[PDB]
């Protein structure tokens, strides 16, 4: 089997993307955050406390002749950017651009941090990283990809996002018409749960290329590419008048300024970032202080390869029995 859906920007700035997903019989249609970096699926739901929901679709189990209580099964999860959420949990049917999971695990939120109740257009997370991660206790439970896998013509899905526009997530198949030129593959590590992998350097604008391993994980649900202050300074330095400022919380710059592109490499291939992909427009309605794209990892922990780095490249989560990540230009 495949599945085929579009994933659409929830905003001028590609602050997130969603995609619709179907769950139970008949089916609700809720959009979600389809997360690279985190394994639970949870919605908005008829158990969400009522003052936490503002606008967003929910999931009413009880209107689903396939939705099954998980007995004793609770969730809670906390995010890299400080949101959480928590709630129990159902199994039913779960079905993304065509693709049908019976049993998957349906997190409900009975509690959301404000962050969520926020974004109205945010009904919930898909989790694609490693079954490993998800927090379902005492049974944990399996994502809709690693439930999909077997079924799939292939043991892959695949990214392809939008710059300020639409893109697509494929699962089971890989779109040659996709991308151009070839895909080159990369190992991963699965040690710490996620599609954790090796850059081979960078370059800024028209610059030489600086060859460094660069330890980090791809993540669609992160929307900003985090990298070593180092790699992060030397972008910078390359932007009249950007700064790092405390008050604001990283990079902003002048929102007169053209930005210089930023390469990353991939084995010895290299996806090029426009530099338009790294404006993140006024800190604050009508600011002349725009807010950058590529920020300081250090304090995370990690580096992390978010949206501002996936989107300039066609993505491949390949879950063979040894994952692998490959990337192309597109």
């Amino acid at each position: 089997s495949t599945g085929s859906a579009t994933t659409t920007p929830i905003d001028s700035l590609d602050d997130a993307y969603i995609t619709p997903v179907q769950i139970g019989t008949p089916a609700q249609t809720l959009n979600l955050d389809f997360d690279t970096g985190s394994s639970d699926l949870w919605v908005f739901s008829s158990e969400t406390t009522a003052s936490e929901v503002d606008g967003q679709t929910i999931y009413t189990p009880s209107k689903s002749t396939t939705a099954k209580l998980l007995s004793g099964a609770t969730w809670s999860i906390s995010y890299g950017d400080g949101s959480s959420s928590s709630g129990d949990v159902y199994t039913d049917t779960v079905s993304v651009g065509g693709l049908t999971v019976t049993g998957q695990a349906v997190e409900s939120a009975k509690k959301v941090s404000s962050s969520f109740t926020e974004d109205s257009t945010i009904d919930g997370l898909l989790g694609l990283a490693f079954s490993t991660l998800n927090t379902v206790s005492p049974t944990q439970q399996k994502t809709f990809f690693d439930n999909a896998k077997a079924s799939l013509d292939s043991p892959v899905f695949t990214a392809d996002l939008g710059y300020h526009a639409p893109g697509t997530y494929n699962f089971g198949f890989i779109d040659t018409t996709a991308y151009t030129g070839s895909i080159t593959y990369t190992a991963v590590s699965t040690k710490q749960g996620f599609w954790e992998w090796t850059s081979t350097g960078y370059a800024v604008g028209s610059g030489t290329f600086k060859s460094t391993s660069i330890d980090g994980i791809a993540d669609t649900g992160t929307t900003l590419l985090y990298l070593p202050a180092t790699v992060v300074s030397a972008y910078w330095a390359q932007v009249s008048g950007a700064k790092s400022s405390s008050s604001v919380g990283g990079y902003v710059f002048p929102c007169s300024a053209t930005l210089p592109s930023f390469t990353f490499g991939v084995g010895s291939a290299r996806i090029v970032i426009p530099g338009d992909y790294i404006d993140f427009g006024p800190i604050s309605t009508g600011s002349s202080s725009c807010f950058g794209g590529i920020q300081s990892s250090a304090g995370i922990g990690i580096n992390i390869f978010g949206d501002v780095a996936l989107k300039a490249a066609f993505v491949v989560f390949n879950g063979a029995t040894t994952p692998t990540l490959g990337f192309a230009s597109k």
